[PDB]
Formats: structure tokens, sequence, C-alpha cells
């Protein structure tokens, strides 16, 4: 289940971006 | 500026969500 | 009950710094 | 440079943890 998420400001999107890029790297590998 | 980030996972959702609401509660009254 | 965590990188660390405060001026209100 | 940051609660300290961890992973593979 996908859900969408509104954020305000460049910068706070480029760092919860990179957040959820990481926990999904994190997962595809499993640890 | 508005942004729109799509995430996988209720329980990711919800922590992302509490995260953006807690840093626009600290910039309505700044800092 | 307080936790330490070891953070590597000062842009990192500042960020969870923030948040960190963020989620701590939320709960002094509670909402 | 290593950073400490005193976290309040053992569920906001697992969910730093693992984004922290989430990061590092993503750093030594690099993307």
């Amino acid at each position: 289940e996908y859900f969408t998420l509104q954020i305000r400001g460049r910068e706070r999107f480029e760092m919860f971006r990179e957040l959820n890029e990481a926990l999904e790297l994190k997962d595809a590998q499993a640890g």
C-alpha cells in the first residue's frame, strides 16, 4: 500500500526523499 | 513550493507524517 | 528513559537534532 | 567526526536508530 505525503520546502523534501530511499535500499537487502 | 513524496507502508507513512507535522509546528512558532 | 545515538557527520547530526527537537516541542504541547 | 544525540523514549530511539543505520548502509555503497 502506497501513501502520498505533501511536504513544504525543497530542502525539507530533499531530506525526506533521502531518508525514504535509504529505508527502501535497506529493505531490498533486508537488515 | 509544495512537493509530494510517495511512501510504501502504513507504518512508514505514519512515521514521516508525524515528523513532517512536527517540523511544521516548530516553524509556525519558529525555534 | 533516555538513550544515546552516535551519529557520523555534522550535517547528519544537525538534521537528527532538528527532528528530535521538533518531536519534543510537539509533545510539550501534545498534538 | 562523530556526534552524540540524547533521545527520550525507546520507540523514538528505535526510529532514529533505524534511520541512521539506513543512511550508513546507503553511504557504504554510495547512492
